[PDB]
């Protein structure tokens, strides 16, 4: 599953941690706690290494929580890097929200990587003891993400509003149509 | 199960990943979103290496999900080396989409090397909140799938259709005669 | 998950280690008896490197057990070197209780960082045998909590109890009007 | 487990209805909400039988919920007739409560009866999102268990306290002086 | 658990049944679909029965559905009858609102009956899809709680909001001067 | 749970029983097979007992089946007496649609039972097999339940497939406004 | 779920075999062996009754085994009296078999039920252990169903033999076009 | 259970990658995919190694799935250097076909070693949708394990087709007597 | 939750390991006889390496066995260094016995470390055959435990009964007093 890698100058490299040397970071699972952690540390060891050049992230990702993506989103937009992105397989939920996230002319996805831009809401313990906050802290949530998701696709507030209630499924073209990404990345 | 191998100059390798030194993937398993990443990044590691040298995909898989294949369809068809695939087993479900996705003459299959070319769906929570969606994200995905078969087959859209409805099983030559592999791995 | 980082100098570090070399601690989980046990461990070991350089706590935990959090808090105020603070995604719980308790004038958040002042009660085992004490430990226990909490935030503690009694969802700008950060780190 | 009994005027009685039959209520369980509706429904039954007619209560439980023991308490003293009380095989915690409960002068135990006036707590579900009223609560619940106590046993509220905080093994004897029950019921 | 009784003209009743044969209904337990399609059924037969008495209901429940609650509610309301209420033991969550619920005068509840005016939220199933309802129709409920219960008690909608957003415990006499109930049942 | 009612003529009737024998079927439970089987059942059996005379069907359930609620659907239609609807509680996905299946000019709902109409989709075992059909099932599905539902709200069908699509949530008024009930049933 | 029906001449019937009294069989589950031990009980029991009058059938089955299908079958044909089938809901897998195999003229179904004509299989134990029959047992069983299912329809074998081998869905008016059902229920 | 090996020139390996330097291949477990994508990659190592020089293949399998076996199969015939076979314990379902899949003339298996030749059936899922296929491919499969074994085992197709079909138990001399193996592998 | 830590002389120490190299002992968890024997075994190990130096042992236990505290404290007390003790988060049940049992002069506390001293009872398996001895060697080892405990905190035997007897909740300066501790160990 998790193969190695070493090289003679001995150097043990797992296959993820060999693409981190040149500052690529993979993202192809849902994104908890754990990993959020994880990608969030990359993100501060990479521009620890170097400031100017910049960092490859891939993703892959059917969702996660709203408090996790939002920890990777403020970290990207925080260091001095600029953050490239790159969609394979599918980038739903909050893996959609990364992907606009990336550094403006830098947004990129392969031609059958799906996309879709809805997040569903777990997380219900901490608000589910008070109502009117509970209540309240989805709308705010929700003008939170739409605010955000508003100004990096360069559309108004009211078109995202409707599409992010209910479920999407966008294609490449239709997601770069939309703003999410920049360009559709051509085979070579 | 995994055994270890090393050499003098020490050097840890495991077997699957002193293949990888030999540019050499192995896939023997369900296509599920952890092995789809690994199986890209060694595809991205590969390139990395050597952007002119050809790659050997071995592919033993039952299935697995459409877009987790797509990510290692799409990743194939982006990077420049030119990647062999060699079906050995099986080949079944999304496994039969990649093993016709190999470089165009370079698409292989052992004698007694079954094919089948029909995925069935799981995938099914984020499309069932909506009904109209839910029903034309499967249209859509099927003629995304026989579209792209249709092109590395080189048959008409129309028979794709059928064949890929209902369950199938391809032999070596059948497969061949499809044209899913281009050639059946003679002995020596 | 957990990548590998090496240098020539050979030197195996996992990504979290690479980042306690650069005297950063990361914490992104609920806050147990044993990543609680961890963090102590890793401030007492920062002190011993150097006493005079500071220490960066990043915070993303939902909560976590009140005598946990005292543990690390306590290391924190007992150690030399001046803990900064840094909330991203969340600080909840008795994660906003380590967000106030950074260094005075070193306490910071990410823009999209929520905060949240409020500490629901576990840890009732031990607690349920004795009635008359049960009740007066939970009245204790929070005239510890909303004691200490007044004299970070800088408020009285009438407007403390009021607050930390039910639920809260407090934004950076909101956090920093409470007085539990000092700033809100702009991007750059 | 439970035998059925009938007789000629045919008339099919279980044996705990049996009993009833003659005003005997039996009562050997944990006392939860589904046998505390029972018991209450009994007692209510009996007095639209005969308000005059004494009832004849036989305990043998370990304990139960407080607000479920009060439901069998406030029934007791709001029907016109007087509930006779025999404790057999152990009379704990919240059993006691209703042991001491019974009409005065007719409180009984059997002589190898044991008794103990301690109430642990469960019940902390509901309480525990809010610290100083769960608190307050286990204050109020103690001082609404005391007094009550203190009343029918006849001994001061400054005993009680002592003696209902911790755990307690009291013989049909010592039950008598402590003013639980009224008399030890002797053989015949 | 449950008993038999039975009488001579032969007549098999269980204790319940024989309550309901005097017009009683005995409500024990959480109010869930199941327990409140048999309560609605006891009130539209006890109408059949006899349009004019008025019907007994006896309350000891923690809580349950609102939408379970509401279908006991508009049941009492629409029949004929005046039903009755007497709470026992305790009347938290759904089961203060049906005790509110009774008919104008004949709202009782027993000396140590506690009671809780608070609805914390399940059946979050069927709104998790879309966002802008599932949160509306939580203030929706909310607004349509506390207008009715406002009605009831008599108080003002603004007093109603406060208190029944966080936990509560009133005893009685608090219950009474709420406007919950209308008297405290004294003993006989 | 399940109470017994019992007469001088001895003659045994669960509460449920009763009711059936004043023509009234009680339906408080989601609509699978086995309740959907019981339904149609009472439904044949009351035509039998009297063709000309009114059924009464009350209902309180939050879904079910598509081909569990046509058969209810069906067997309604095609039976001689006229079935009464009397919503209560709420009536939400295919209970909506036998709510509206009711007899012309009796159609009814207590003032506080909501209504909602959309059915989301289980039973996907038998199409997930073929491709081409299982798509155009739902669209049969929809195109079958749009069409009859809105020859008896007596509103356009392109209003329907825009309602039935995403989730809803009418009251008594709202739902007597869109057609699906008749009038909303004042108290007495 | 289940109600109770009693009339004066005392007599306890259950909502289903009141049904039976009318030669009224219902059959609203999965055809397992249980089921039609049953329900070939009832047929026997109905022609021991009275030969000549006609028995009615109602089915609303997804499936079952094929040997506990043709205990039925062969049952209905071996009595003398002509059993009446009406559908209703769905009739799928096995159940459709027992549609079509009602007496010659007296096949029903409602208007808006379905028909499915495709035995997926199960019952794979008994012929896993031998490979050459186990194979062969499908294609005898094939054949054995496509016969029956042929002389019934009154359509080539050659036609049955595709339809019958992948999914279906029919409905009523299909399945009268087909020949499995003689006429469509209409209201009334 | 598993010991580790090093030698100075340091060089850790564990027991089965020291047999591994010396061209030997343990297979000691049932043939699932996972083990089959192993062993497949130690053949090709061991190839890359060295072409011309012997592998030797260790064979204690009870069996496994039919095309995991081909697989290994498949490769075996695949690659230039001559596969020894030595079977221990027991070599029963798909191991006896590894088993005779050897290098002619370098078939071997020690004096207590059973041998089995009879796969039994699993994977029935892909199969179970469709029926006509279904029982063709158990055919097309036992025509091709029954072919392939009669070419190596020298005997008629009559034969082996009888054998094949129900269990079997060989010994080493009766497995030599068959065909199966070359030689009996005397002590020393 | 577990980093790691290496220098250059490489090293690889974990987060745990490199404190041990200053003497550091931590101990975040029950006590149980895994844990006592690696304490012990550290214990043992530091007294090798220097048998003068001073070993630094932080406590955040809740509890353990008996068996396995005295494990650890006849180790401290045995050996030649003296084992400082600083309490952190809590020290309840068998861990403020080795809070106590600190060299004397070296017994430390952070402020807000709260203290219990009383050890409820497990390991009931061993004694629970025989009576007499059972209930004797609870009083034995409460005798054993209040003995060494009042030697320490130097109080009477008396007042140590009592205590140790109930439940305790003793702050830092109040465990100061007590003489469990011989200062609160002020910041910096
Ligand atoms: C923390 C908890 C309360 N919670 N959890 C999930 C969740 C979702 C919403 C919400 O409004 N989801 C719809 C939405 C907004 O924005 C996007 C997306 C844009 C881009 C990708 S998703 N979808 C609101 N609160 C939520
Ligand atoms: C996303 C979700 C709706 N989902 N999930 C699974 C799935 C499958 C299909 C589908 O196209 N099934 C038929 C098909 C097409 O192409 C192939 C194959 C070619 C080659 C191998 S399989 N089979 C369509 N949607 C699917
Ligand atoms: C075991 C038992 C003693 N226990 N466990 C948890 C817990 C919490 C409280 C309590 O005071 N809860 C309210 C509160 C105070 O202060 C804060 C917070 C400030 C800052 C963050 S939270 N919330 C009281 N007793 C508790
Ligand atoms: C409401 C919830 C928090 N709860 N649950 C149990 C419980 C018990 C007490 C309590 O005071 N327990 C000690 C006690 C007093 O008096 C008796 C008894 C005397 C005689 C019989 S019982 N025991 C306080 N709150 C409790
Ligand atoms: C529909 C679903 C989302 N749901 N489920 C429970 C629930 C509760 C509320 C709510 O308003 N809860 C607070 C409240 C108001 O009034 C009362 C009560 C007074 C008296 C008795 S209860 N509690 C709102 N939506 C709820
Ligand atoms: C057969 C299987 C695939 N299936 N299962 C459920 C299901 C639902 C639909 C569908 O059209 N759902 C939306 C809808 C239309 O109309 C109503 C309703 C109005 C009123 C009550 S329900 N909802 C389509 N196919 C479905
Ligand atoms: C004995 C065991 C191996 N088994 N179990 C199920 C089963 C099904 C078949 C089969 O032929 N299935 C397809 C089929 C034919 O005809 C119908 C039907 C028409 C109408 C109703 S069903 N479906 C063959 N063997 C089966
Ligand atoms: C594809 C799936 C349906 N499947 N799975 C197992 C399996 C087995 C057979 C079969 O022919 N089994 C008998 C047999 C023939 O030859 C040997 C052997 C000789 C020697 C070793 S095995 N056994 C046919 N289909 C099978
Ligand atoms: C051997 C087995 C039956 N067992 N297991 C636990 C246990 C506890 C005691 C006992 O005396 N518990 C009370 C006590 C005394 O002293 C302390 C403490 C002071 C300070 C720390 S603990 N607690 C007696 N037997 C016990």
């Amino acid at each position: 599953l998790i193969p190695t890698v070493i090289e003679t100058t001995e150097r043990a490299y797992d296959i993820y941690s060999r693409l981190l040397k040149d500052r690529i970071i993979m993202l192809g699972s849902q994104i908890d706690d754990n990993v959020a952690n994880s990608i969030v540390s990359q993100l501060l060891f990479l521009q620890a290494q170097d400031s100017e050049k910049d960092i490859y992230l891939y993703i892959n990702s059917p969702g996660g929580s709203v408090t996790a993506g939002f920890a990777i989103y403020d970290t990207i937009q925080h260091i001095k890097p600029d953050v490239q992105t790159i969609c394979i397989g599918m980038a739903a939920s909050m893996g959609s929200f990364l992907l606009a996230a990336g550094a403006k002319g830098k947004r990129f996805a392969l031609p059958n990587a799906e996309v879709m831009i809805h997040q569903p809401l777990g997380g219900a313990q901490g608000q589910a003891t008070e109502i009117e906050i509970a209540a309240n802290h989805i709308l705010k949530t929700r003008e939170k993400l739409n605010r955000i998701l508003s100004e990096r696709t360069g559309q108004s507030i009211e078109k995202i509003q409707k599409d992010t209630d209910r479920d999407n499924f966008l294609t490449a073209e239709e997601a770069k149509e939309y703003g999410l990404i920049d360009e559709v990345m051509v085979p070579e």
